[PDB]
């Protein structure tokens, strides 16, 4: 499927596209303020996600490092990144149809609107201002909002028994952006749409 990523943030930010044990296309690149970043993801892809990174410094060899959404120190990502991150998440052709989603399960650090450029379901999107609205001990040094999970590591939060329940912060993200993921359990607000649809990933929506 074909991704547009468009960063309408006053400011620059790095675009990261990866399924965990690989890179997206290239991987990450630099995106200034209105730049659109246009890339193939090969159909089958299961697990992909797309965020954007803030705050980073690279040398000529694309080594470095972020304040948020890091991977490895790479401009060009092969792995997820370091949280917060709001998450562009989906997997393509799976049984016909692909499902998207936005996740604030691993924080929150950049506004987000995730919708298909092609017809048969509607985008998500999560505009709030989560930074500017993030609880005291939620605010991330490094710019960025953290999910309970990454700030507390216990069983609760991170959901590790695989049964856990809403949280008064998992809340705090369920409030400001009711259609994404406020934690792993949370009720799906996944969206299916016909297999091989095309999308665009906006940060900053709403500016």
């Amino acid at each position: 499927a074909t991704f547009e990523i468009v960063n309408r943030c006053s400011y620059t930010v790095w675009a990261a596209a990866s399924k965990g044990d690989a890179a997206l296309d290239a991987g990450g690149r630099q995106l200034n303020s209105g730049e659109s970043w246009t890339i193939n993801v090969e159909p089958g892809t299961n697990g992909g996600k797309i965020w954007a990174r803030t705050d980073c410094y690279f040398d000529d060899s694309g080594s470095g490092i972020c304040k948020t959404g890091d991977c490895g120190g790479l401009l060009r990502c092969k792995r997820f990144g370091r949280p917060p991150t709001t998450l562009a998440e989906f997997s393509l052709n799976q049984y016909g149809k692909d499902y998207i989603d936005i996740s604030n399960i691993k924080g929150f650090n950049v506004p987000m609107n995730f919708s298909p450029t092609t017809r048969g379901c509607r985008g998500v999107r999560c505009a709030a201002d989560i930074v500017g609205q993030c609880p005291a001990k939620l605010k991330a040094p490094g710019g960025g909002c953290n999910d309970a999970c990454t700030v507390f590591q216990t069983s609760e939060y991170c959901c590790t028994t695989g049964k856990c329940g809403p949280t008064e912060y998992s809340r705090f993200f369920k409030r400001l952006c009711p259609d994404a993921f406020s934690y792993v359990l949370d009720k799906p607000t996944t969206v299916t749409c016909p297999g091989s649809s095309n999308y665009r990933v906006t940060f900053c929506p709403t500016a």
